[PDB]
Order: structure tokens, then C-alpha cells, then sequence
């Protein structure tokens, strides 16, 4: 069955909103289906004009509290961050209060969307609904160049404990429990935090389903997937944790240095093991990986491994299999 899904677009002083609404509107396939909500925060006049000239294509809301806010002492250089976790959590009680929906998909205005953005959330919401080990879909894959993504696979999904946001969906449900708590600034590293995420993870895939315009370099999906006629139940806490796992300790290991310069080719999908935190940052930067880590979770990492195309071969960057729990610590 085919599900409303709000599009809640955040918008606030940049005229290039425009390519933002224009690729959404083009690919959107119903109005009625995924209703387009531009937030726009403060007050920027050439902005508002844009967005009101698209007329009933969208419905534009303003957040109303243009006002300065008292930061901390250890924040002087921080206004703008304090600005924008305001207008997230104006604008998401907006869509969860006001409009009453039940789910929404949160774009930033500088994200241009994959021509199946909109079958791809259609297609995980529900898994989204019933699986209570998920907390989000998101589109963005962090590891996403081009180089290190398959090309032959635009419908392969994982299963990440790292919020990646760019493109993300969450119920309304999910904001009950956030609004009550929403931070002062520094929202999205504020629900990386392990208080916030309880363990939970998002969907994300192999080729990102949004791009940033106006981070660069991730590759934007151009092959329409009909993810609504695909079987996602592999995605499934149980099943995932169960298969991915084994596909990962099932795969011959090798040592970074030989992933790097390419050795034993016939090998196309390979483990990497990383033991410490700083063999991780190593290996990671061995083999372009990103290696910040977040709470002790790294970019697109599920239970501690990264996993990426490498010179066409499938790398799995992994902790040993004893792995229970991430180290906020491995900063």
C-alpha cells in the first residue's frame, strides 16, 4: 500500500533553494502522495520570493523567531549553529504538530535528489515502521565517491549505526522522544550521541540518493531502482545481523597493505581488521576511508565495519568479531 510521506525542505537564505525544489517537483510522483513543506528561516526577502512563486507546489511556512540567541560561554563563534537547531525543531513540530503527519523526510536546501528518491523512502518506510532496531532511512551513503561505490549495484541497501541526516526520514514517533530534550546547538552530532541513538541504526545505500551542491565528492545515483518491488526483508535486524555478519567474518582476511597495491585479485571481497583505534584511523586513511569518528562510531560504520568498493573489490574494514559496543573514547 502507497503511504504519505511529507518532503519537509529547510530552507533559509540562499536563492538556490530553486535547484533544491526544482529536482524534488521534477521527480515527485504524486503531489498528493509526498507533499512538499519549505521551512524558511530567517527572513532572507529574495528567498521567500522564490519559494512563494512556485505557488501551491508547495506549501512555505516561516519560522517565526528571528531573535539573536544567548549562547555559552564556550560558544561565541557558534550563533549560526544555535540558529539552525532552533529552526529544526520549530519546523519539525511544525510537520508533526501542526500538518499532524505521521513521518516526515528532512531535506537541507542544498541537496539535489536521485530520480528514485522518492520510490526508495516509499519502499523503507514501512520496514521503517516495523522494525524497532531502526530509527532512520537516510539517503546518504558517507563513503559515497565515485570510486568506491558499485555501479552495477544501485539497489544494494545496508544497515549503518552512523546518522548520516542529508536525506532522512523518521516518524513521528521518533520526535516525540527527541523534542524534550532538542539541544541548544549541534543537533545531528547531538543525536550521534549514544543517550540519543540507544543503539539504533538507519538504512542507508550503496549509491547515495542525494548530492550537495553550491561532502562534494559523493556520486549521485542516476539508475531508477523500483525498490517497491524489490524484497527488502534482508534488511531485517535478525536477518542482517545474522547474514552481513557471516558474509563479513566469512571473507578472507588480508593486510591493509596489500588491499592497497591491489595483490590476490581472484579475492573480490576481503576483510581488513583493525584492533585499536589508531590501527583504525591508519587503515582507514590507507585505503581513503573516512576516520572521523563520532561517539565511537565511524562514517557508515554497523557493528564497528566500514564497508566500500576498493579498486573494484568489496572491502569490509572490521574489528575482530569479539566486538560488543562502540568506545565513545576513540575520538
Amino acid at each position: 500500500e502507497l503511504a504519505v510521506i511529507p518532503i519537509l525542505v529547510i530552507a533559509c537564505d540562499r536563492s538556490t533553494v530553486r535547484r533544491c525544489l526544482d529536482k524534488l517537483l521534477h521527480y515527485r510522483p504524486s503531489a498528493e502522495l509526498f507533499p512538499i513543506i519549505v521551512s524558511q528561516d530567517c527572513g532572507h526577502e529574495e528567498t521567500a520570493q522564490v519559494i512563494a512563486s512556485y505557488g501551491s507546489a508547495v506549501t512555505h511556512i516561516r519560522q517565526p523567531d528571528l531573535s539573536n540567541i544567548a549562547v555559552q560561554p564556550d560558544h561565541r563563534k557558534f550563533q549560526g549553529y544555535y540558529k539552525i537547531a532552533r529552526h529544526y525543531r520549530w519546523a519539525l513540530g511544525q510537520i508533526f504538530h501542526n500538518f499532524n503527519y505521521p513521518a516526515a523526510v528532512v531535506v537541507e536546501d542544498d541537496l539535489e535528489v536521485a530520480p528514485d528518491f522518492f520510490e526508495y523512502f516509499q519502499a523503507t518506510y514501512p520496514l521503517l515502521k516495523a522494525d524497532p532496531s531502526l530509527w532512520c532511512v537516510s539517503a546518504w551513503n558517507d563513503n559515497g565517491k565515485e570510486q568506491m561505490v558499485d555501479s552495477s549495484k544501485p539497489e544494494l541497501l545496508y544497515r549503518t549505526d552512523f546518522f548520516p541526516g542529508l536525506g532522512w526520514l523518521l516518524l513521528a514517533e521518533l520526535w516525540a522522544e527527541l523534542e524534550p530534550k532538542w539541544p541548544k546547538a549541534f543537533w545531528d552530532d547531538w543525536m550521534r550521541r549514544p543517550e540519543q541513538r540507544k543503539g539504533r541504526a538507519c538504512v542507508r545505500p550503496e549509491i547515495s540518493r542525494t548530492m550537495t551542491f553550491g561532502l562534494k565528492f559523493i556520486k549521485l545515483n542516476q539508475q531508477f531502482v523500483p525498490f517497491t518491488q524489490l524484497d527488502l526483508s534482508y534488511l531485517q535486524q535478525e536477518a542482517y545481523d545474522r547474514d552481513f555478519l557471516a558474509r563479513v567474518y566469512g571473507a578472507p582476511q588480508l593486510q591493509v597493505e596489500k588491499v592497497r597495491t591491489n595483490d590476490r585479485k581472484e579475492l573480490g571481497e576481503v576483510r581488513v581488521q583493525y584492533t585499536g583505534r589508531d590501527s583504525f584511523k591508519a587503515f582507514a586513511k590507507a585505503l581513503g576511508v573516512m576516520d572521523d569518528l563520532k561517539s565511537g562510531v565511524p562514517r557508515a560504520g554497523y557493528r564497528g565495519i566500514v564497508t566500500f568498493l576498493f579498486r573494484g573489490r568489496r572491502v569490509h574494514l572490521a574489528p575482530p568479531q569479539t566486538w560488543d559496543g562502540y568506545d565513545p573514547s576513540w575520538t
